[PDB]
């Protein structure tokens, strides 16, 4: 009731959400009431979401979560239910308790369960890090009654199990958020190098939850599988990190370089300017360390160049590879992770292996530019252009799809855009595995 002057009396409240989160309060009077509603707005701040790490394994992982949202609790009951008509257990199991080292046997009896278990989904992994038909982890030979999962720090690990669990637990707890509608639509595509995957698992997702955790078991075999090495047990690879070692920043970038033209390494995925992953081959850790531990001793950035590395650092690797033959790490202004996998190492162990089972299932019709925002690993946001980091990654498929195409029309709707996304999403996906 719009007029002039003597003033009113009012009410503040924070309500609803539908994308944001609202405001809902109304107005008293000149007579403490009401004739124009309440003001609505939207209290949205700065969209920034993000997910995992992978390395946030234990045994409990958002069960508290999984009774409380009932959206959440059909989307647990329903890989439990799709992966093991995939490979019968309960995946629920698995974290409401850790099958401590006796895991899962797999009884798959006799009857016809065996037939889509003691058969096809299984067996049909294969992997490519030595030559090529190299079928996954034997005795699923043609019965194979009972075939087992051993995995010596409880079942939750091994890389094998730790991939499904994760990208379900949050998948789920994102799914919640999405439940009472708080994220904007337009937002952060964050997660890292498997949080990666549950960030396209999650908003604007074009899998289901279903092929998810399949090709995700997938690449959990595959990380861990790829070193044939030591039959008793153990492999020759591994992880480390370190800080800043008096002042940094490329301080090593060229110090491994030198070591690389020897033996063998990379550097890890580069998180921060403080936290920097490095690959070992396990004489390389044992090497480098000594290479590093005489930096902390002073040497600053002082005379000239070129006259310089692996010479006093030679001496030192190469010392301790014979002291024992199996070395080890240590601390002395480091610290060492525990894997035997890589980050890049692998290169080319993917495609015919990851792509082939990415091959299937994933793409053709898979949304448009809902996923416009979508920053993957090893590049800057996704925009459907000239993305030539695909040149600077692996221009296999991207190459024939590139400058043949260029515009292979004038750039149309449908799946012009899309189909080149399905493939360059799928792309996008294809070094994730490698490419630190």
């Amino acid at each position: 009731v719009l007029p002039n002057t003597a003033l009113k009396t009012s009410i503040q409240h924070v309500g609803m959400i539908n994308g944001r989160k609202l405001i809902k309060f109304e107005t008293r009077n000149e007579d403490d009431v009401v004739v124009l509603t309440g003001e609505a707005e939207i209290e949205q701040p700065v969209t920034t979401f993000v997910f995992t790490g992978q390395g946030s394994q234990e045994q409990g992982m958002g069960m508290d979560l999984y009774k409380t949202s009932k959206a959440a609790q059909d989307v647990w009951n329903r890989a439990d239910n799709h992966f093991k008509d995939t490979y019968g257990f309960s995946i629920l199991d698995i974290v409401i308790n850790n099958p401590v080292n006796l895991t899962i046997h797999f009884g798959g009896e006799k009857g016809k369960r065996i037939r889509e278990n003691y058969s096809a989904m299984i067996f049909e992994t294969i992997v490519d890090g030595k030559l090529k038909t190299e079928k996954i982890f034997k005795e699923i030979n043609e019965h194979s009654t009972s075939y087992t999962f051993r995995s010596e720090k409880g079942l939750l690990s091994a890389t094998q199990f730790t991939q499904p669990a994760l990208t379900l637990m949050e998948k789920a707890a994102f799914e919640d958020l999405k439940s009472k509608g708080l994220i904007p639509a337009d937002a952060t595509f964050a997660g890292h190098s498997l949080g990666e995957y549950a960030a396209l698992a999650s908003l604007a997702d074009v899998m289901s939850i279903e092929s998810l955790v399949e090709v995700v078991f997938y690449r959990g075999m595959t990380m861990q599988v790829a070193v044939p090495r030591d039959e008793l047990g153990r492999s020759n690879y591994g992880m480390i990190a370190i800080n800043p070692g008096r002042v940094a920043a490329s301080f090593s970038q060229e110090a491994l370089q030198y070591v690389v033209e020897r033996v063998g390494k990379r550097t890890g995925w580069l998180v921060e300017i403080v936290n920097y992953n490095v690959e070992n081959q396990q004489y390389v850790a044992a090497g480098d360390l000594r290479a590093l531990d005489t930096v902390t001793n002073v040497l600053n950035f002082i005379k000239l160049q070129k006259i310089d590395i692996i010479e006093l650092q030679k001496s030192l690797s190469l010392e301790e590879v014979e002291g024992h033959l199996f070395e080890i790490i240590d601390e002395a202004s480091k610290k060492s992770a525990v894997k035997p996998r890589p980050l890049k190492l692998e290169r080319g162990f993917a495609c015919i292996p990851l792509v082939g089972i990415s091959v299937p299932f994933h793409s053709t019709y898979l949304m448009n530019g809902v996923k416009p925002f979508k920053s993957f690993l090893k590049k800057n946001i996704i925009k459907e252009n000239v993305k030539v980091a695909r040149l600077a990654g692996k221009y296999i498929p991207n190459l024939t799809a590139k400058p043949f195409q260029v515009t292979k029309e004038y750039f149309q709707d449908v799946y012009d855009l899309t189909g080149s996304e399905p493939i360059k999403e799928i792309i996008d996906n294809w070094e994730k595995y490698e490419q630190s």
